[PDB]
């Protein structure tokens, strides 16, 4: 048994990049001892280091890269596997032969394993290593592969110093040419990989060639990145703050944007330490931003608008917003947030900063689906592809902070990373690539990790694909594509609490029920949308139907989702599908039709919703039920009334004395 | 001016028939003085009477018949008109020439009036009359017409004694050949006739030839028979009773016959003075008569049945019933009453007897139409024809007792008239004539008047034309043809009082109403009719619909007539047409389906009627309304329940513990 205390890991690193520190923590997990050289040219550095270990027969030494390497096994298993190899210096094997390709005939014939050599990782005796590395006397420009290559192809030297290759990946697993051979193997508190082509559990995982992101994905688990019983290994889980530059971007017509601007005033973070930047490409949103801008500039320390008059493409706008933080030494962090991002959690900026990352993004997914603000993998064309664990991450099966090749719409970048590591302005611009794709590619080409955190519930994304802009109030027609947000602005706040009970629902007259349904904004926007049409009109009324305006299917879904479940709750035994042919708003002013004579309605039950206040917009009677000697004298605006429409409830519309009355009614279940 | 005290009216009468006494009362009305001869042969009697008045130049004498004659004018007008004639002996004129027809050329040419002579009535001086009547020396067999005839055709004798004819009916109106010339002329307290062909108001109306009934019709008004301001002239208007033989006849299947037999026990007349006779030609009614016969024989003094086993035609049965009264000197009156005659008034026998007539009948008409138990006129073939005042009599415009040529189904005959005036047995039988027609013709051929009285409301006739006899209870299917009687037996007695109010209707639970609808007989006959079918059977039940039995249209009319008006009364504002596709009776016994799970009904409102008692037929729960915490614990048999079927009334059929439950239900207004 070789003593672990005589195994040394030697690696090269000119800078402490994020890939190097990841390699170091995988080594400290297995309690390795690592010698880092320099905090073909690295062969010159290894050769110099091996002159101290020229006579060290007692020492095993393994040399690997650091930027694209992670350790998966313990040193004792590593030394044990090296003894079974029966070699004095064991190299790594690969599926390809490079630099020179014609040397493929030189190599010995291997049955099923890999045949060629890879200098990215080898292990052997310090004496045998020294006799090999010290023969190097060449230029720094020439690669390291060709040197160790033909030395192995020397048949006499191959037999004298016992040189062999890890043909079946017992210790070294090179990913290029074997991505389909590598899977992960989980355990209680550690993860590992397995070569299913030879059924081996390698120690060293090296992401050579175009397998960088494949190692970033493996690096999220191996060795203790994420464990099924311990979770993440490096995320947080359980006096002034930094100064941040908040950059809002409105590059497309975004629904509920007034709610976005009002939400910026509620982020739990000292506003005097946040500098707001806002770019608006749409002339549609200039009113909305103008309404909120007085509150914005009085809340934050400094603000700035770049409206549509500058005519800046989204790439040029994102360059300027980030460059204004890089050229400001007081900008410690840069928070870029798009308009189509709703942040339910109001501490994301604090939590994302405390993760102490360079580029971290909060995970946001559209309500109920899989699409999110990140890509688990890429295609050869750098287009989208689904990773093996993409769905487990979106569904929050496995939580933590993950090395992800793509992020968008929301991310926090360290300020010093911008000036020192990505100092150019053409981050988003410069090519025919999408401005959000060139952003992520600009960070990966610098070896910078794009972190995605799903440890908390952060928020959701808005469906802004087909946003019909030809409406006086476009957010009304958004009951289909963004229902969870449509309910927050239009459904009464105490409606959901009314469905569960709590005794807020009232029965003013026998078999008529009174519950809050619509919000004051829903009624005001509905009245305005009706008057904007203008063309007002077997008891007759002065009314306008939702069909001629184009809001029937939208109001029918409000019936299916909100009044149906409310009907079955108040009438135990009745089941409703919310079918209604007659949906219309009625006007009551003393100049035309101030009242409505007694009548029945051709429907099973009716829903009568007020649309304005009592005493502010008009003064007059409500709804009178003759057979019961009971009248709804003081109606409530956002509240609605439910009564059977046939036989039992002969009701009369009492006259309006002054002003104008608006009510919404639907003869449902005819 | 001739003094009325020297005008004498001479007439012939071998017996005081009803036609003679009618002529006498018309004379006493105008205060005439009449000499009746004998209480061609009557010429011998007149000639003998004229020998006392041979030298009486001061006396005017008018000779007319008595049986077919009524007086229409006063003597002063009669004498005044005779003076204007300028004649010493004025005869009556006629359209026909008889006996000998060839003597038509003898008569003087008359322009437009009647040309020939009629010896039925003449007026003149007693001296001129004597010189004419005393020339008669012929046989009693030869008629009186030919004697006075050719004496007028003697041209010299016609000019010597001044003989003329009332050519234009100034005084004498002979009806034969001038029926279209005669109309009535009314006044405040007297009636009169008018010859619209000459515009004269005659004094004497003589019904010669086949115009007997036409005079009976005129005799009902002229002179004071019926006056518009005084009404009838001889009817009643404002201590033992006689003994009567009551004869009931069942010659056809008659509906509601059990109610007829039970009604015979309620006629306000001493039963110990009534002898019941009943003929039943139908085997269908032997059960019904057998059920009531114990009560009949214990009520009346003597009874007798002649069932279908004797096989007697209706003519032979009516002969026997009346002959048994004629051959009984103790039978003072004979009351013949048919089965299809409902007597609402229970004093008709008393009132018809107190009219002191020979043959009087109470007027009965089918409810709402014109057909009655009498004919106002006849046709040449003695078939039916409508009289000028037939509709005024049926509609009770003109009231009183009327000389009518036909009666049926109900009449009271004096006993002495049967033995003395119509003693033969072949009254109804003897010819191919209908037995009811030969009855009336047998009385008119004896100069006996058939009186019809409509001074009171007596009753109605039953529609027994198409009586479907192939039913366990045939009176159920009689809601169409006899609704007024169908309601008396099947509709609850307190239903009509419930519709008007009086606070008998109850509201046991909110918006459910409880009112009496059906009678105990209606439910018992409906349950039996259902079990007689036997074939019992989206909540399911053990039920039988009215359609498969054949009682849907009948139950639909009960809905249209009785539950519709009851719905609109209790729900002000709702209008019902009583449309129902689902009408069925449900069984509830613990052996198959004892209960019914909570459910709604596919209808606007439902009518749930119990069909048996609580505690006598079964013991179990009623109807429970879940949403109201209210249960119909103790239902009432004949009562019904009305509740809305949708949404608001989720109800459950509570289990029946013992016995069998029957309920009638109709899902009306789907
Ligand atoms: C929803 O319900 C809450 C409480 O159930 C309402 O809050 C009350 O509002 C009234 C008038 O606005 C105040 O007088 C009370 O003091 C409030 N109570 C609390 C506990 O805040 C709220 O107003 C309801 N929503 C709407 C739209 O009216
Ligand atoms: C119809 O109503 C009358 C009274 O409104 C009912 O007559 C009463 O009947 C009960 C029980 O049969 C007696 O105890 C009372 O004494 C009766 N009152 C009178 C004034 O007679 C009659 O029963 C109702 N009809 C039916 C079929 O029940
Ligand atoms: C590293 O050392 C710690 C404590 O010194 C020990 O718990 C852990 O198991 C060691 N790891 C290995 C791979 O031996
Ligand atoms: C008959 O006499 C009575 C009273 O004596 C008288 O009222 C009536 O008018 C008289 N009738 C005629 C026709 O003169
Ligand atoms: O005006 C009211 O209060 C009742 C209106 C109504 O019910 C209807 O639209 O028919
Ligand atoms: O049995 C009851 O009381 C209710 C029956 C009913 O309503 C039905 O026929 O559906
Ligand atoms: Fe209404
Ligand atoms: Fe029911």
């Amino acid at each position: 048994p070789v003593n672990p205390e005589k195994l040394l890991v030697i690696t090269v690193a000119t800078a402490e990049t994020e890939g190097y520190l990841r390699f170091l923590r995988s080594a400290e997990f297995f309690n390795y001892t690592v010698r880092t050289l320099g905090l073909g040219q690295k062969v010159r550095w290894l050769k110099k280091e091996m002159e101290k270990y020229a006579d060290r027969e007692d020492m095993i030494i393994m040399f690997v890269d650091s930027y694209d390497v992670i350790l998966a096994g313990s040193p004792t298993e590593l030394l044990k596997k090296f003894v079974q190899s029966g070699s004095r210096l064991l190299f790594s094997a690969e599926s390809f032969c490079w630099p020179e390709w014609g040397l493929a005939e030189q190599y010995p014939e291997v049955g099923t394993g890999k045949r060629f050599l890879n200098s990215g990782g080898f292990i052997g005796f310090a004496t045998t290593i020294h006799q090999i590395v010290r023969q190097w006397k060449y230029k720094d420009d020439d690669d390291d592969q060709l040197f160790y290559t033909r030395l192995y192809l020397d048949p006499g030297l191959r037999e004298k110093l016992s040189l062999n290759l890890d043909h079946k990946s017992r210790i070294f697993q090179n990913l290029n040419g074997a991505l389909d051979e590598v899977v992960l193997k989980f355990d209680r508190n550690r993860v590992r990989i397995r070569n299913v082509a030879y059924d081996t559990l390698p120690i060293v995982v090296h992401g050579n060639g175009p397998t960088k992101l494949q190692l970033n994905y493996l690096g999220n688990y191996v060795p203790n990145g994420w464990t099924p019983e311990g979770g993440c290994g490096f995320c947080n889980q359980d006096q002034p703050p930094p100064r941040v530059f908040l950059a809002v971007f409105v590059e497309q017509p975004t629904p509920f944007l007034p709610r976005f601007l009002q939400r910026l005033l509620l982020l739990d973070y000292p506003p005097d330490r946040v500098t707001l930047f806002l770019h608006n490409n749409e002339v549609f949103h200039e009113p909305h931003i103008a309404d909120s801008w007085p509150q914005l500039q009085d809340h934050f320390s400094a603000v700035k608008l770049v409206g549509p008059e500058e005519a800046l493409s989204p790439g040029e706008a994102r360059d300027m917003a980030m460059d204004l933080c890089r050229q400001d030494p007081e900008c410690e962090f840069y928070f870029s947030l798009d308009a189509d991002a709703v942040l339910t959690n109001l501490q994301t900026l604090r939590i994302l900063i405390e993760e102490n990352r360079k580029v971290i993004a909060p995970m946001l997914s559209r309500h109920g689906k899989l699409w999110s603000n990140f890509w688990g993998a890429l295609s050869p064309d750098e287009y989208y592809a689904r990773s093996e664990d993409y769905v487990e991450l979106v569904q929050r099966k496995r939580v933590g902070v993950w090395n992800v090749p793509y992020i968008s719409q929301a991310y926090v970048i360290r300020g010093d990373t911008l000036r020192m590591e990505l100092p150019q302005r053409d981050v988003f611009s410069g090519s025919d690539t999408d401005p959000d794709m060139a952003f992520c590619k600009s960070f990966r080409d610098k070896g910078i990790f794009l972190h995605l955190s799903n440890q908390h519930e952060f928020g959701r994304l808005l469906a802004t694909s087909r946003y019909d802009t030809e409406h006086l109030h476009p957010d009304l027609w958004q009951i289909f594509d963004n229902p969870v947000d449509w309910k927050e602005q239009y459904i009464h706040e105490n409606y959901s609490r009314a469905l569960e009970g709590e005794g807020i629902v009232e029965q003013p007259c026998p078999d008529v029920y009174w519950f809050p349904l619509l919000s004051e904004q829903m009624c005001d926007e509905l009245v305005a949308e009706m008057e904007h049409y203008g063309q007002w009109s077997n008891v007759p009324t002065v009314d306008i139907h939702m069909k001629q305006v184009g809001y029937e299917d939208q109001w029918l879904q409000l019936l299916r989702t909100y009044v149906g479940p409310m009907t079955e709750s108040l009438f135990p035994g009745y089941h409703t599908k919310a079918r209604a042919v007659m949906n219309f708003v009625v006007r009551y002013r003393p100049d035309e039709q101030p009242s409505l004579r007694p009548h029945h309605d051709s429907s099973t039950f009716t829903l009568n919703v007020a649309l304005n206040h009592k005493g502010l917009d008009y003064e007059g009677g409500g709804c009178r039920f003759l057979r019961y000697d009971c009248v709804i004298s003081s109606p409530r605006k956002g509240w609605a009334l439910l009564h059977p429409g046939r036989l039992t409830h002969y009701h009369e519309g009492l006259p309006t004395t002054w002003g104008t009355r608006y009510i919404m009614v639907s003869f449902v279940d005819p």
